[PDB]
């Protein structure tokens, strides 16, 4: 029962600066001591320094491909997360990622399915993040990692990519949480008949026929490991103020918080990315410490924390 | 595909004022636009001056039959609500009433009963607006629309009101989302086998069960059209403050706006009005942007608008 | 159809100030008015001078036995709490007790399984409240009387506890809500096998199957009385914000109601703890109103006021 607790404070995914603070914030609500009391053997892993990347993003208002802001930086960080994800499952410990906006999972996704080239994806957000390099409008690439993963828009992706293995496909992703998806990716989900449960799913069968359903969805044989990228602005922002892009209508705390115990009831979850935490993006101590704690919260669920004896 | 966007900015139905201000708000949120964005060949239909109306409101407290206040004034312009309502669907074109208080309702649903005799008719609030001209405490006339829609007390109602057709019937009526029901109106629904689902059914059931019960409860032949009468004031007021009478224990956001999509994936709806949004009624701009917002996702919604592929 | 309002201001069994409070505010609100609007022949029973005990409680900081604070005086209390609602129950009168930290269901529950020993009891809480007097951490008492109803760690209960009768059993407690739960007593829970309710129930079930479930877990011959204890703190702080040990992710104020009504229908329905309202513990005029309001809808709901007709 090894763990590895990689420390991933990227923001160049995106145009606020702050979420790049996550992993910082978390570690000090206990994260790291939230593993262990739930019989975690955890260690710490340092990717890149913080600070040193924001230097670079601040200034560098030159790195860009078309509408895409930032593509070498994000390249360069997400290649170090891939490699480092990559030898924390070699070496048989259990990948918790903190972000940092969601194109670390980029690095993460790549990682794992290095180890585990069978794991099923479950994708928590409110967004689908699978806008091409071509299509994304915005051109914040957190809203394009599963773009690249799936290796959609081949043609349009540059060199500083050519680093990301071609080892996810369209039956091993599933969403849940969805209401802010672009024409775009509406089309492209349809396209390519990917799983998504939007909140419509949600509202309809309940949170909990649609977890069983999203696991089914990646696990065929019913015996793949699974991996969950949990974007905390899935949660409705009455619950996470301080993320990058909110919308409402989103999961309640609750949903958030079970969602993750019928995971870890899963016993297959091999890995865990938990982003979009930005403290610097709130009003008040609540807005961080409330979300931060979420943020931990998940934590602990997905790896076993349970209400009742365990 | 062709939609006439009924503007109906009343006040008289109720004390507040402000209600008045809904059409204006509404397609300044760019409600028009969204119905061509999804689209609806539009074009706005003006049945009267809303600054016009507010002067004699304002004014004429001589205006009474009993304790019900402004019966001339309410029956004057729903009157004219009647009329545009009937001439826009005998036009074959889909009409979207905007108000204004409740009270619009007897000239929507006059309207639309008049080309569609058969259609079902769903009303979406906390209250069951059917209070009669005798039994009404309150006097205010929104709330009681639909007792004279269906000829009730036909001895103690006025003159002024004589030119309402008598076409909507008991067994084609459903409430949903009531929980704020007086003595009078408790004993009349039950008196009529009104066919009305409180929040304890969606409590027990869940809004999609509920949403489904509602629609066979006005459809017999599974083929009738169906109108919607939708009162803002039904989802909870932390959701829509912006209200002249707000009950807490409402509808949340997301059950506000998948029982719309149910609706539309219904495929029979002929009508719908959306009702109570006093913008002068809040505290912030958010509580008037959050309300007003929320009226057009009720549009949007209802008239296809998906969260995934379409 | 008797009923007598048994009026239990005590807060010796925390550490906060103000929930001896809740009885008045209640009865302010309109509390017996309601009882007998719905029909209720009510009359108040004082077991104690409210203020008189807040002296004794402010002032013997040396009334403890070990970690356990305050136990001579919440005996005394409990005792003569227990003592009425007896009287209240042989009288063949329904008793409504309004407190008040938890520690005074002691004497309720004691009380009621008196004159109906073959009573089931649901304890509506976000905590287990069967803390044992050596387990206890915080030696709050309020998070004990279970266990001392249970007659466990019998060895190092104290004299001043003797007079509680052993009338409880495992069988016959059935929890609703629960997400608070200490270590200590997750193992109680499941050394005794005591039907336990969290939230995790509640989200995964909906609450109308858990309160089916939690009524079945303490009525075998489908016959027995039943006995709820009713913790406001269940309900999400966000609802009930006055309250001595708030928890996020708690029921709605809709389940909190439909909770209620689920039992009254079930009509076995024999006593009715309605605990923990603080008035001093919140930060607006709103927070204390929501808060005792909500109280007595609970109060009204269980009673048998419904939505629709009756
Ligand atoms: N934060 C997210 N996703 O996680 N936002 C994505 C927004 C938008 N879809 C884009 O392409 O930028
Ligand atoms: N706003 C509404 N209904 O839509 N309120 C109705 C209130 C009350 N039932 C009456 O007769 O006036
Ligand atoms: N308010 C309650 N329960 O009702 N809190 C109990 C807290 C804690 N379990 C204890 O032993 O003190
Ligand atoms: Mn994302
Ligand atoms: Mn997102
Ligand atoms: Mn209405
Ligand atoms: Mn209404
Ligand atoms: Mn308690
Ligand atoms: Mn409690």
């Amino acid at each position: 029962k090894k763990m590895s607790i990689v420390l991933a404070p990227f923001s160049g995914g995106q145009p606020h600066s702050g979420v790049e603070l996550g992993p910082d914030y978390l570690l000090k609500q206990g994260l790291q001591q939230d593993m262990e009391k739930l019989g975690w053997d955890t260690r710490l892993e340092r990717v890149f320094d913080g600070k040193v990347v924001e230097a670079r993003k601040a200034s560098d208002n030159g790195d860009r491909i078309g509408r895409v802001k930032r593509p070498r930086l994000t390249a360069e960080c997400t290649e170090k997360i891939y490699k480092c994800v990559r030898r924390v499952a070699e070496q048989g410990r259990f990948p918790l990622t903190i972000g940092g906006d969601h194109s670390i999972a980029l690095g993460t996704v790549a990682g794992v399915l290095s180890v585990h080239p069978d794991a099923g994806v479950i994708w928590v957000d409110a967004h689908a993040d699978i806008n091409t390099m071509s299509g994304t409008v915005s051109g914040n690439l957190h809203g394009c990692p599963l773009s690249i993963l799936l290796g959609l828009d081949r043609e349009n992706i540059p060199e500083c990519f050519s680093w990301v293995p071609q080892v996810l496909k369209p039956n091993k992703i599933a969403y849940i949480g969805l209401r802010a998806v672009d024409d775009e990716e509406k089309k492209i989900l349809h396209d390519l008949n990917i799983a998504a449960f939007s909140m419509h799913h949600v509202d309809r069968y309940g949170i909990d026929k649609v977890v069983s359903m999203a696991i089914e969805a990646v696990s065929p044989k019913g015996t793949e490991p699974v991996m969950v990228s949990y974007d905390v602005d899935t949660i409705d922002p009455l619950y996470v103020p301080a993320t990058g892009t909110p919308v409402r209508g989103g999961l309640s705390f609750r949903e958030a918080l079970f969602l993750c115990e019928r995971i870890a009831e899963c016993g297959r979850l091999v890995a865990l990315d938990v982003v979009e935490c930005n403290p610097l993006l709130a009003a008040t101590e609540s807005h961080v410490n409330d979300t931060i704690s979420v943020g931990c919260a998940i934590a602990r669920c997905m790896m076993g924390e349970t209400l009742l004896y365990t």
